[PDB]
């Protein structure tokens, strides 16, 4: 009975990893995630220049999940590139490095410089498409002409397998078009579904107030609120992108939640909100809980049930 | 103290009502909602001809919410028209009639016929800008040029105040564009936010199967999953549409949740999943809990706090 996976030319002890943005902004964080029993880790989405991000409070969590408008606080690309090329212990577990440039040119400049490090050390790129373009236009993955442009230019500039982090879609027509854009880029080898459910609004009844400061309290939703949304997107892309891997992310608190992602078609399973809340010890629990479910069901590996969600008739 | 209010030239005993689709498909349902403590009721969204809807199971509910792909099962427009014109006891509470034709022309023909019943009887039109999936094109409220066409044609054909039921949006630029469309139309006097969060997917771990049969298990989400999404849409439209009313719908299971909708800007508050699960008694509880919250805060009227959610700085 084992949780091991071999994909993208790397070996993973188990499918669990942090979600970009959680426990991965500083050297301390990355060392902590590397010391954990996670199967991999991903760095905070970075920009060319370091950013302080939005004013606080900018993250809050509640029994059913979390709202955040962090605003891409990060130490800058040069720090994450240096962690990848000089500080990370690849003998421990593999590393993904997330990039979230604020223009297509910014992203190009960062991937050109990541490419030699990726080829030499085996760092894996996750391009964050669930991200600001021109303000008053939708985020990049909700503008399919912008998305095509970003994938065209990053494909050219990077030249190596990479993956994309995608926002949730809610319309079948959007699933169709999005997968068809992604399917034009043979270097996109993995798709991470999903980023936060955008622009939710949490109000505290006692104080009659929003709970985060940026954007009049509007921010992205994570946690229990979003598990069915995240399962739908994992499965919609698993079905439409047969030549690609799908990583699942959204609402994972337990081995049972991970198991459902995996049934939906997930390879890797990321943990955001619950990890932010419980801390890195969560990975032992999730591993134990998932193995307990496999044992009861007689499953010995993950490939025996990945993507095998049953439909009715 | 009482929660009485006046909107759209009608009086309401309180701001609660069913969400379209729940407890409102047959004469029996509508009679049951009429006998309840709700302040108003809305009929099931209807098409020109009767529809059996999708194969069962097509609705399922869980501790955190519901998923549905009903398929617009309804008795047809002639039935809801007759109910509006000859059966509803307007002395008890106002009636809204939801229309969801499968094309613009279908909707224009229904509204032409509904207009003299509205004039004579005071039934209010809720036009449902969600539709069944036509491969290649998004749902109507997700295609803003289609949406403007629907509204132009309906406004022309109906000629009287009406409201629109909106899917949720998740991006600020979409809120801007959607609200700008809706503000082109002076006859749109109310906006209902929100319809179910589209195409989520619930999987049962024990059976390793989806839980509803249509669309490979994909369906709209309601209930606790969607409250912060519903609050964000209510507030976004409340802010952008100062000459319109906003009706809130999504995640209401208590007087507290209702209270947050009204803080967000809601004039009426619709209950879908919680009403499906608990039955029409829910309306007396919601009344009692909302007044209790009011009492303890010293609010005597809904107007005192509607739309007064506080932001931080
Ligand atoms: C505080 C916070 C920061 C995040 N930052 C990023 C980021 O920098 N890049 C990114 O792709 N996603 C980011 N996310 C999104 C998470 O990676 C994840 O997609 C989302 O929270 C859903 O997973 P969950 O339900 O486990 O939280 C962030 C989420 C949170 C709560
Ligand atoms: C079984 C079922 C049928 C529904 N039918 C309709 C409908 O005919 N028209 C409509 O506008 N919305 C319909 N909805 C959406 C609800 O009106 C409401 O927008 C949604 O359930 C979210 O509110 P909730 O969180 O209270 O459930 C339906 C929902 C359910 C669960
Ligand atoms: O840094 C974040 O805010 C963040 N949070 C997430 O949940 N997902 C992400 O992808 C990111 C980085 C991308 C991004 C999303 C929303 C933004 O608008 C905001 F108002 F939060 F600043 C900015 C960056
Ligand atoms: O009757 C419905 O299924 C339904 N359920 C909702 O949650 N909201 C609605 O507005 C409706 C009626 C409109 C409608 C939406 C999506 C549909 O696709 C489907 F998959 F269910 F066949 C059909 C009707």
């Amino acid at each position: 009975m084992c949780l091991k996976l071999n994909l993208l030319d790397h070996v993973f002890a188990n499918p669990f990893m942090n979600a970009a943005g959680v426990l991965c902004s500083t050297e301390e964080d990355l060392r902590c995630m590397t010391a954990s029993s996670s199967g991999a880790l991903v760095s905070k989405s970075c920009t060319s220049a370091p950013r302080d991000g939005n004013p606080e409070p900018r993250y809050m969590a509640f029994p059913l999940g979390s709202i955040n408008s962090m605003g891409l606080p990060n130490l800058g690309f040069d720090f994450y590139l240096k962690y990848a090329s000089d500080l990370h212990d690849y003998s421990k577990k593999p590393l993904f490095l997330s990039i979230s440039g604020l223009s297509v040119e910014e992203n190009v400049a960062m991937v050109r410089r990541l490419a030699p490090v990726a080829q030499e050390k085996g760092v894996l790129l996750e391009l964050n498409l669930s991200c600001p373009n021109v303000p008053g236009k939708p985020q990049v993955a909700y503008d399919f002409e912008a998305m095509r442009t970003y994938l065209q230019q990053v494909s050219l500039a990077y030249g190596l397998p990479f993956g994309v982090k995608m926002p949730p879609y809610f319309d079948i027509a959007h699933f169709d078009t999005a997968a068809a854009v992604l399917n034009e880029f043979p270097l996109v080898k993995f798709v991470t579904c999903v980023n936060s459910v955008g622009n939710g609004l949490v109000i505290d009844a006692e104080s009659e107030s929003v709970v985060i400061k940026p954007k009049q309290g509007f921010g992205g939703l994570g946690g229990k609120y979003i598990l069915p949304t995240a399962l739908a997107n994992v499965n919609a892309f698993y079905r439409r992108c047969p030549d690609k891997l799908v990583f699942g992310c959204g609402g994972v608190y337990s081995g049972e939640d991970a198991f459902l992602h995996i049934l939906a078609g997930a390879s890797m399973v990321q943990v955001g909100t619950a990890l932010q809340e419980e801390g890195p010890g969560i990975f032992t629990r999730l591993e134990d809980e998932l193995l307990e479910i496999m044992a009861r069901k007689g499953y010995r590996t993950l490939e025996e049930f990945r993507g095998r969600v049953k439909t009715i008739e």
